């Protein structure tokens, strides 16, 4: 029933992932180093195996407004958590 | 008919090609730099539409543990031939 940001946040979390996907500095930016393979662990995490890029792309965007993530504008596959949002939703 | 691994090699080797695929330095490694022209064309050949990028990229999947091509990973349209493998499927 886990939700792709935190599914992110548990890749993250475990530094043996950075190998697609990794924090950038300490402010809540992450950067996905391997993109297509982000996308097919979360393939497997939620039992979806025509997941790809695009599809987790879409997903991604679709948190713009709801304070968990934002894509960061200089950069590419670069997102930056809502700092607040995610410490507010990781509490219920 | 073809299959779709030969039929990469086939664009690979025609170098007028690389408009949408091509070698990538000389170990078999190769990018697609129009994927979405790639699978257009693959959808042709084998009179299959609706052939796409994704439906093409998850069939390239079937290959990576059958000694004939692996993706490459820290890209999105790059893989690399299995050259022992294309050897010896070949004859």
């Amino acid at each position: 029933q886990i939700q792709l940001w935190q599914f992110l946040l548990e890749l993250l979390s475990d530094s043996s992932n950075s190998s697609c996907i990794t924090w950038e500095g300490t402010n809540g930016e992450f950067k996905m180093t391997d993109p297509d393979e982000v996308a097919r662990r979360w393939g497997e995490r939620k039992s979806k195996p025509n997941m790809n890029y695009d599809k987790l792309s879409r997903a991604l965007r679709y948190y713009y407004d709801k304070n968990i993530m934002t894509k960061v504008h200089g950069k590419r596959y670069a997102y930056k958590f809502d700092f607040h949002g995610i410490a507010q939703a990781l509490q219920p």
